[PDB]
């Protein structure tokens, strides 16, 4: 059912009142999903897999979350439908056999919605004021966390880790208004907003964890940052500065080389190539060094294998990845939940996975935004603090109440 832009989408989402819904932007389309026809839910410590459809609830064996995810995609209530997904930070720990302190958000949900609205401008097919935020607060404690990471790195425990900070927000956030105002101020590779079981998140994702089309897998590490928060002369001065800063270039190439190794774990030998090498990517309040790496999936590997290797983005966790994940759980004192996780859209053509950064989250107990910086041996705490505030300025100025 057919009909003959972002305001309209935003208003539609307000009429979705308290209902569960999923918004995903992948240009040229905006995807809106409402309700729940089938869902796989993995709880926060990965001890229970619950499947729900109209017929009932089931518990599924959860020895392998990836295997539950495969089971869901091949289910008869699911096959051939678009699936909207979220993957919490701690999915990595669980998949890798690394002890972790469980947060409160699920490790993984996949949902087939009951109703869908697809905007392919300026049409749509149907299927069936701002909160002031002080991003400097608690910076001294954060610079201490960075100093700890730098010392651990220089002792040789690991090479890179993303240390992040949560900013608690004073009041709850109007999701559709924030979506509208926040998006016009950003140029993300994806946008998302999801509401589910009392939890909400929205954000403007700066990079893909992963995209798979047929047999081709692509990942898009971004690493290395300057502001683009001044006039155009200041911005292009910052662009040049970024392309020639040896610390940012080094951070970038170390991440790209780990993305390559990761893909070689799941791809045909000799198929892994860098298609775009360290170009600047504009992302609202910041601009980033970005590369694109691609390969051909081996015969015995599927998109979930690739996602398990690629998740979380190197550029959100660290190098080597497992040691970085351990450092993150020792250093950070609040659960990341969905921050540095992934948003998924899965359909006929594609497995699509966006990194959850530049995002806001709220549930029954917490309401917060979150940002991190990639710490290497050369890092300076003051600079990394400032960098988090540059990233937070991608979302904080546009949190509507
Ligand atoms: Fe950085």
């Amino acid at each position: 059912e057919f009909l003959h832009w972002l305001p309209t989408i935003s208003g539609v989402l307000r009429q979705f009142a308290e209902e569960e819904c999923y918004v995903y932007e992948r240009q040229p389309c905006w995807y809106l999903g409402k309700g729940c026809q089938a869902r796989l839910h993995i709880n926060a410590d990965g001890t229970q897999a619950t499947f729900i459809d109209d017929a009932g609830e089931q518990k599924w064996a959860v020895d392998s979350i990836a295997d539950c995810a495969r089971r869901f995609m091949a289910h008869p209530q699911v096959k051939g439908r678009r699936v909207y997904g979220q993957v919490g930070f701690n999915f990595a720990a669980h998949a890798r056999g690394i002890a972790f302190n469980a947060g409160e958000w699920p490790l993984l949900t996949l949902t087939v919605p009951r109703e869908e609205l697809i905007f392919e401008k300026g049409n749509v097919t149907v299927y069936a004021a701002p909160l002031a935020v002080d991003t400097a607060l608690n910076g001294e404690a954060y610079k201490q966390q960075v100093a700890r990471a730098v010392a651990e790195i220089r002792r040789g425990e690991y090479v890179k880790v993303i240390v992040s900070r949560a900013i608690p927000l004073p009041s709850r956030i109007d999701m559709p208004a924030t979506l509208l105002y926040g998006r016009q101020a950003n140029t993300p590779v994806r946008s998302f907003m999801f509401r589910q079981e009392g939890r909400e998140a929205l954000g403007f994702s700066p990079e893909l964890v992963m995209s798979v089309t047929g047999n081709k897998v692509v990942t898009e590490p971004l690493a290395g940052t300057r502001d683009r928060m001044g006039n155009p002369e200041h911005n292009k001065a910052k662009e040049a500065e970024l392309l020639h800063d040896s610390k940012e270039v080094l951070e970038h190439i170390l991440s790209v080389k780990e993305a390559i190794a990761e893909l070689e774990a799941v791809c045909l030998p000799g198929s892994v190539v860098v298609e775009d090498l360290m170009s600047v990517r504009q992302r609202g309040s910041v601009q980033h060094l970005g590369s694109g790496v691609s390969g051909q999936l081996a015969e015995n590997k599927d998109a979930w294998d690739a996602f398990t290797v690629l998740f979380p983005s190197i550029t959100a966790s660290g190098i080597p990845k497992n040691a970085a994940l351990n450092a993150i759980m020792q250093i950070e004192k609040t659960p990341r939940e969905l921050y540095s996780g992934a948003i998924l859209l899965l359909d006929d053509t594609r497995f699509d996975a966006a990194l959850v950064l530049r995002s806001v989250f709220q549930d029954s107990q917490r309401c917060w935004i979150q940002a991190g910086a990639g710490i290497i041996a050369q890092s300076t705490p003051e600079r990394e603090l400032t960098e988090t505030r540059e990233k937070l300025a991608s979302i904080a100025p546009y949190l509507m109440v």
